């Protein structure tokens, strides 16, 4: 008669998978992912930090761009994550196997990473990826220092329970630049009200808008560059139109309020 | 010359290890631990729930008291935890091996349980116990239902990041009784201010006092019975002097404020 | 220019995904999977055992067939595995979430199951599935007893390092029937000689042929029924043409020797 | 009346905990543990390898001896283990937190390490230590290369299921030296015959004696130095009386046969 359906692969827009050469953000900070997925390399005298890796199939491209920057596999020391979905943490397990890198994450992100994104609060098993273990668990406001660059975790639960903004200070043209890598604030197809798997979802999103609003934020970057109006294909103008953290938070909250109203009507 | 020190066992007051027979709290709820450590058995037509197990060496005693109540190993379905320290989650791994029980916990408690209490934010490796895996991760406010008894999680971070109050409604003399099993609110020898492993420790404790204050709470129980003025050795009067949740929260906050002042002076 | 390739789903022949009603093998043993993937239910007075679950998307079908047999989710006590590939262990994580079941497996199978089949010795990350944790680790020759049916593990490394045959005695028409659920002995596209990830692959396969040859084996079943000449769609004749364990082992060894010769020539 | 017993710490002979300065074994290989527990440092131009760490409380001493050798925490790349008992893998979790090191182990050792030595086949929970995760799973005969030194795994199951000998070639006075770090072959207080948790224990020990007998073995070292007649406190003569691998295997087999006979009589 009728067989069960075949497994469906997690397929994405081509631009999410379009390799790009490294794009400099500040003196030690580079976008080394694809056109439409952020993966940030921070290079220090004492090794390199990667914030996000994009999709699972991006591991070799990331290692190629690291080599182009002078970062060998042994030199990658630390992987940080915005959140542990397949399109941002996808290649972490493979990167750990192929480099010296260790993962630092909060408890929520660590348990989602360790089950490869399975049993997602909203997506079920529809978006899984190879599982990986965290080497260090971080708390809200905790700092990690690599080669003198100080990364601070700012929890901003909502998109996932473990969603995190990472902030650090780099330099540009001599001057300090406070960089904020703020996580997604979207709720794509989520049940927002009365969700039994996430009862305080709305309150957490509201607190997260306030957290993002208040980040030290000379330059905002986001896991999906379009969310902060970056255009990685635009070269010297890639960041010209970027939002402030305040504008990103306001836009996300306005969208969220509309979704709440639509959910009530639906 | 001088050898490194021997490992030091986690030793406790004798009363913490003094077995007691089951003590009834409500129609389906029993204290089945020791004189000075709580372990709550909730018996339903569809299996039993255990909230905490005490110290690691209490597993066989717990199974004996379950058998006395008519609960076989296959009948124990669910283990819930206040927090994942050795004196409350100690026997969980062994209980999982010897019973049908699965563990539900929040992400913070799950990651501490999975490392057996090692790398504790405050105690280091001084209080370790056999590690166990959680089978279900719960979110704040999430409910779990067993045989018609509904358990609600209320996160109250502080004593550990994953500290949780569990509430449920049982009956007594016909009438509903709202039971609150509130976690510890102590901070024993903790560095409270400017703690790099727990930067928002103080704000979390303050929020947790407010959470405990507001619990549905006809009867308060705590992992250390003395914290809520229970005397499990006092028979029919065991709960006569028990605090309200409001009084427990107020007392813990007053103690906390004194500790803050002492830390500033020290 | 050219984006990285999209993730490719693990797609299989339709017959592997074709639901079937329960097919009785012996008094307490039933095939409850699909036409072309084995999933064995063994029903005892003290709960049920599942050996394999097939593909990830088979969980609900398995639970439906269990209900048809009188097995509720709380009644499923134990999941055993032939090997931890996606087409045999696929739905284990979901089954653990939805039932009382605990998993027993050897160390090799447990570590592959815990990474969801990622970093496979031969397939890489091409065939991943939701990860699950084992509750009990078994050694070679160890027995597990459920409701009086005794399951014995016989390690038969090769197809995976953790490949296992499970044997038990059921009854039929009054008489004992020694059932052997022998794992796959295939090496599909494997590098057999000088494989750096599996240096003793050939010796392990040779020992495994001998193990299978010697199993107590009135009735042979295999994870892919065609490997032992079962036809689950053939009703009362489903097992009529089934191989002996000796014939299955001999056929697998002859195929293996041919593959070795082809590899040398290639 | 009578409380349950206090937890008992894993206490050991003082010499096991007696720090020693680094003792050179070959051009790049050093004993950096204690008088009576081996911990081998292998220094390469591309980072350092540690084989075993001894007891849990030895982590800081090991890091001190590494610094004395010119090995900083970032320079430690790889930890290998003989077997995952507390007196040999004790400090691995802490070393991973404090260094760049990743752990490679076989599946059996990895699952025992991940439960901190709890639920030991023979010792139960009597000898637990902080759990750690393996970063790479190795198969029998697999090689790992660091800075041009090639380490080969030789499984020798018995003392634990995952017991491993590691062999590598260093140099001395110009000439190659084949070093064999063979695991324990003891069975202290073990039930050898008919052990339900280890049914093939005897056959595995017999095979392991043969494996050890056949190792490439110009210099034998063992986790307990006394087992191979090393005296780490004897300076230039520390290794003068060391056994061959053949003599170590023969002595262990003779002791094993005596224990079997005593078990039959007991
Ligand atoms: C798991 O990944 C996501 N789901 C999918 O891929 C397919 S299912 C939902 C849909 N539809 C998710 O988490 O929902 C992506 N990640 C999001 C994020 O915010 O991280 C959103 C990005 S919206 C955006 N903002 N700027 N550009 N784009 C494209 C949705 S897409
Ligand atoms: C890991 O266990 C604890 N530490 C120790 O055992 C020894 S070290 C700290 C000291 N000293 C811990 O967590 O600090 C205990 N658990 C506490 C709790 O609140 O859970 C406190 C209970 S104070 C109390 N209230 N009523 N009765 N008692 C005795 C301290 S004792
Ligand atoms: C991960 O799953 C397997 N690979 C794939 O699905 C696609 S890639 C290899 C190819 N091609 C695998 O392990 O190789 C399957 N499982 C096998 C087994 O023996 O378990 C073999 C079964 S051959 C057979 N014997 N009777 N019927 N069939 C169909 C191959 S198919
Ligand atoms: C977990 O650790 C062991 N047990 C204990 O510590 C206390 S209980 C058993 C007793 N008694 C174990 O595994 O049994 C040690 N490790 C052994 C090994 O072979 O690894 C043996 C070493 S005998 C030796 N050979 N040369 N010197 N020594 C002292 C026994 S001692
Ligand atoms: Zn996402
Ligand atoms: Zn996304
Ligand atoms: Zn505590
Ligand atoms: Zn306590
Ligand atoms: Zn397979
Ligand atoms: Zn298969
Ligand atoms: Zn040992
Ligand atoms: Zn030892």
């Amino acid at each position: 008669e009728v067989p069960l359906p075949q497994l469906r692969a997690y397929t994405v827009d081509a631009s999410w998978l379009q390799p790009m050469a490294p794009l400099q953000i500040a003196d030690h900070t580079w976008q080394i992912g694809t056109e439409d997925l952020t993966a940030l390399l921070v290079q220090t005298p004492d090794g390199a930090v990667l914030l996000d890796g994009g999709m699972p199939q991006m591991a070799s491209h990331l290692l190629d761009n690291m080599k182009a920057r002078g970062v060998t596999p042994r030199d990658l020391r630390l992987i940080l994550l915005s959140h542990a979905h397949a399109d941002h943490a996808g290649p972490v397990a493979e990167l750990k196997r192929r480099t010296g890198a260790k993962v630092a994450a909060n408890a929520e992100s660590a348990v989602l990473l360790a089950r490869g994104g399975s049993d997602d609060l909203h997506f079920g098993d529809g978006i899984t990826y190879p599982p990986a273990n965290a080497d260090r668990i971080v708390m809200d406001g905790e700092v990690i220092t690599v080669g003198g660059i100080v990364f601070t975790a700012h929890f901003m639960a909502g998109h996932t329970p473990g969603s995190t903004a990472w902030t650090w200070t780099d330099t540009r043209n001599g001057k300090p630049v406070r960089i904020a890598y703020a996580d997604s604030l979207s709720a794509p197809g989520y049940q927002l009200q009365g969700n039994p798997r996430y009862p305080h979802l709305i309150e957490d999103y509201r607190r997260s808008f306030a957290t993002v609003r208040a980040l030290p934020c000379d330059v905002l970057l986001t896991p999906h560059p379009g969310a902060s109006n970056w255009d990685y294909a635009a070269g010297a103008r890639a960041g010209a139109k970027a939002l402030t953290c305040k504008a990103y938070a306001d836009a996300a909250e306005q969208k969220f309020d509309g979704q709440l109203a639509k959910e009530t009507a639906g």
